[PDB]
Formats: C-alpha cells, sequence, structure tokens
C-alpha cells in the first residue's frame, strides 16, 4: 500500500467515555429521566457532572459497571441514589460538529 490501504474506511467518530459525577450539590447534578434505552435531559452548569465532562443528550449503556440498556429512569435512578457519595456512569458521545 503505497498510497492507501484498505480497512482505513468506515472509521469511528464516537467513542465510549466514561464519567463519573460527585453529588455534592442539590443532589447529583446531572439529570436523566427516560424509558430504556435511558438518555440524559440536561447537565447542570457549574456542578460534578459537568465540570467532570459529562454532556447531555447522551445515551445511557452502563452504570456502575452494570448494564442498564433495558433500565428506565425508575430502574437507574434506583442504582445511582445508591451511592450518595459519587457514581460512574458510561454513555456514548460523538465527537465532532454535532449541534444541539
Amino acid at each position: 500500500g503505497s498510497s492507501g490501504s484498505s480497512g482505513e474506511g468506515d472509521p469511528e467518530n464516537g467513542e465510549k467515555l466514561q464519567i463519573t459525577i460527585r453529588r455534592g450539590k442539590d443532589g447529583f447534578g446531572f439529570t436523566i429521566c427516560c424509558d430504556s434505552p435511558v438518555r440524559v435531559q440536561a447537565v447542570d452548569s457549574g456542578g460534578p457532572a459537568e465540570r467532570a465532562g459529562l454532556q447531555q443528550l447522551d445515551t445511557v449503556l452502563q452504570l456502575n459497571e452494570r448494564p442498564v440498556e433495558h433500565w428506565k429512569c425508575v430502574e437507574l435512578a434506583h442504582e445511582i441514589r445508591s451511592c450518595p457519595s459519587e457514581i460512574i456512569l458510561l454513555v456514548w458521545r460523538v465527537s465532532g460538529p454535532s449541534s444541539g
């Protein structure tokens, strides 16, 4: 392959990024409510969720190393509240011009 190479195509844009939220302000900070699949509602400005690097408009894949693809706001909310200190939540984000 002097000029190019197979496979190169069909690249990967978005990637699985993990982010934790430190519950230390009127709750956790970020708000999430939906029906499996679960998604993000909105992020608080200047909070533990945002500062850490949590962006809204994302889909919750697995929480605290647990599958939540078929979980509902209630089902999940229960797991989150579990740890009043901090909790780990994984989501899928696309690094690009993604507007909104």
